[PDB]
């Protein structure tokens, strides 16, 4: 036997022998860390139960898969090894992935004070991921704190790969459905930048019509040449919701919330404060571009059923 098991709170993750001394590290389904006798070092183990008990589930699990090995950059997951201990098709049932082991989530980051050195490192590095997936055709349209990760000495990654449950981070386009480009992608990094400097999630909600309403007021009812763009029904929405004025980003963002003990940190506020407006901006056409984000001076200074799927994703697993 190569294999053994052990539970972990009614999961019973069933390990190759190589990883030893396993303890629980995240849920948003089940990931542990674990010593990994081979390798001498540390991992991060994430099991996936019966991920083909459906469409959702199994087309996610099996493009996040590939895509996963088929990828390669520092600032994206990648894979150290696949396995499931079950020995045949039949058997089939669970899906081990495992990753170099990354300390804490970006949520973590998020609750402390941050310097603009480090803030802006990883903001530098969430744009050169999400760069590298976009020159791989992947716009991943759903970034958030979760499902990007951190190191001690502040190097990040991102977990996943997106659409092909946590709504605060979507891009308008995406809280509307109306075909986007690259910079959906910054609408996100644009949120979780907010976060890190209001220690609030900027556009909270039930639903996508609280989540719209926390977005028109602070930044205000979008203009003409933008409703222009959304189909009938969902402009008529839109066009029809008490149109407010919108808060200016000195206003959004005070100097309170920004260091202002020295030079450097005030002129850092200032272009903190001009970037969060240029990526803050509802209409895609007037909103910054990736490539252009890593140009700002804030940043710059760091340059098909339940049997079917089964069956690929075990192809998957045995390649
Ligand atoms: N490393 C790490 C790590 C997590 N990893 C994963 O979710 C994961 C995703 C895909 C493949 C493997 C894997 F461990 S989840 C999580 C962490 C670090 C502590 C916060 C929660």
């Amino acid at each position: 036997n190569q294999f053994y098991s052990v539970e972990v709170g009614d999961s019973t993750f069933t390990v190759l022998k190589r990883y030893q001394n396993l303890k629980p590290i995240g849920s948003g389904g089940i990931v542990c860390a674990a010593y990994d006798a081979v390798l001498d070092r540390n991992v991060a183990i994430k099991k996936l139960s019966r991920p083909f008990q459906n469409q959702t589930h199994a087309k996610r699990a099996y493009r996040e898969l590939v895509l996963m090995k088929c990828v390669n950059h520092k600032n994206i997951i990648s894979l150290l090894n696949v396995f499931t201990p079950q020995k045949t098709l039949e058997e089939f049932q669970d899906v081990y992935l495992v990753m170099e082991l990354m300390d804490a989530n970006l949520c973590q980051v998020i609750q402390m004070e941050l310097d603009h050195e480090r803030m802006s490192y990883l903001l530098y590095q969430m744009l050169c991921g999400i760069k590298h997936l976009h020159s791989a055709g992947i716009i991943h349209r759903d970034l958030k704190p979760s499902n990007i990760v951190v190191k001690s000495d502040c190097t990040l990654k991102i977990l996943d790969f997106g659409l092909a449950v946590t709504r605060y981070y979507r891009a308008p386009e995406v809280i509307l459905g109306m075909g986007y480009k690259e910079n959906v992608d910054i609408w996100s990094v644009g949120c979780i930048m907010g976060e890190m400097v209001r220690h609030k999630i900027l556009f909270p909600g039930r639903d996508y019509i609280d989540q719209w309403n926390k977005v028109i007021e602070q930044l205000g009812t979008p203009c003409p040449e933008f409703m222009k763009k959304l189909q009938p029904t969902v402009r008529n929405y839109v066009e029809n919701r008490p149109k407010y004025a919108g808060l200016t980003f000195p206003k959004l963002f005070p100097d309170s919330l920004f260091p202002a003990d020295s030079e450097h940190n005030k002129l850092k506020a200032s272009q903190a404060r001009d970037l969060l407006s240029k990526m803050l901006v509802i209409d895609p056409a007037k909103r910054i571009s990736v490539d252009d984000a890593l140009q700002h001076p804030y940043i710059n200074v760091w340059y098909h059923t339940i049997e079917e799927w089964k069956e690929l994703i075990y192809k998957e697993v045995m390649n």
